[PDB]
């Protein structure tokens, strides 16, 4: 490990509080893609020129064209990438990738199979896995390892700020710091939790309270800290119980409550390390209305993550909105501070 004196930031766009993406460039000259920075995965992919326009997703996203890059290096190894919500398929390529100020040689997937559902609903083109080589499909070096290799980053850490949505155009949707934190976006002190293990951004969670009573994960459980999850997620059994406690009806893909009932819904806490991390109903309800007649989604849903990572809680954007999160690869731990 070699440390320099460079901090590098990635400005992020907040789509509807569910999609947080920033811009990278690939090739000479650069081709730009909107990408989700996903601690729950370890590959880079963007859609490919070689994707059939029979995938309507590829018609509606930026496509990497290797025939327009003078820094492309062929590989052509196939790979399938499996995500919580959908699956993509293609082949491996090498090129120069620009992220913040930093230029790195990176192996990445050219995706050629991009299902209409759900990629038609994606503001973003691709994904930059911020996880560990142990999770990388085709055991490819993840972009963060490659930047650390360059010995320019002041620290072997990266931090996430996820703003609330804003009408105002001049609002900052989010910020990734590579090699640091931005003290302009948190307050009080970081509180750290060491990982179950190296190779996954997962930590021991002691309890979930719904207002008064610890009626979930009573013994102890797993929390994946997943900058690529829109929501906080537990396992079908954890949730259909959580929601029964809240008084929430179960729709096909999410839980809802009558909008009128939303604001008085109880606090939800998360025992991580020392501190108890609490969310108000404001923090976990899409309060889009106050009418008893209309229905309001909650930012918590069922996610059955398969082993060996699963089953686990996923703490995504619902949680990171309140808690500025610092991923410390140096000491294998996650820092949390109160966001501002
Ligand atoms: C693809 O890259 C891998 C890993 O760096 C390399 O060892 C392999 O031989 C490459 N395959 C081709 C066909 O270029």
């Amino acid at each position: 490990l070699t440390l320099g004196n460079t901090t590098s930031s990635v400005i992020l766009t907040n789509y509807m509080d569910t999609q947080y993406y920033g811009e990278i460039g690939i090739g000479t000259p650069p081709q730009t893609f909107k990408v989700v920075f996903d601690t729950g995965s370890s590959n880079v992919w963007v859609p490919s020129s070689k994707c059939s326009r029979l995938y309507t997703a590829c018609v509606y996203h930026k496509l990497f064209d290797a025939s327009d890059s003078s820094s492309y290096k062929h590989n052509g190894t196939e790979l399938t990438l499996r995500y919580s919500t959908g699956t993509v398929s293609g082949f491996l390529s090498q090129d120069i990738i620009t992220v913040g100020g930093i230029t790195v040689t990176q192996m990445f997937g050219e995706v050629t199979e991009m299902p209409a559902l759900p990629f038609m609903l994606a503001e973003f083109d691709g994904v930059v896995g911020m996880g560990f080589i142990e999770q990388a499909i085709g055991r490819v070096t993840p972009i963060f390892d490659n930047i650390i290799s360059q010995g320019v980053l002041k620290e072997d850490v990266f931090s996430f700020y996820y703003n609330r949505d804003s009408e105002n155009s001049q609002s900052l949707g989010g910020q990734i710091v590579l090699g640091g934190s931005d003290p302009q976006h948190y307050e009080g002190n970081f509180h750290y939790i060491n990982l179950i293990k190296t190779g996954v951004w997962q930590i021991q969670m002691k309890g979930v309270s719904v207002g008064s009573s610890t009626l979930l994960c009573e013994d102890g459980c797993l929390a994946l800290v997943d900058t690529g999850a829109s929501y906080i997620s537990g396992s079908t059994s954890s949730i259909e119980k959580l929601m029964e406690a809240l008084g929430a009806k179960k729709r096909l893909f999410d839980y809802v409550v009558k909008c009128n009932e939303g604001p008085t819904l109880p606090d939800i806490s998360f025992h991580l390390g020392g501190k108890e991390y609490t969310l108000t109903s404001a923090d976990y309800v899409f309060q889009e209305s106050y009418s008893s007649k209309k229905l309001c989604t909650l930012a918590i849903h069922a996610m059955d993550i398969p082993p060996p990572t699963g089953p686990t809680w996923a703490l995504g954007a619902t949680f990171i909105r309140k808690f500025y999160t610092e991923f410390d690869r140096r000491n294998n731990r996650i820092g949390f501070a109160l966001a501002r």
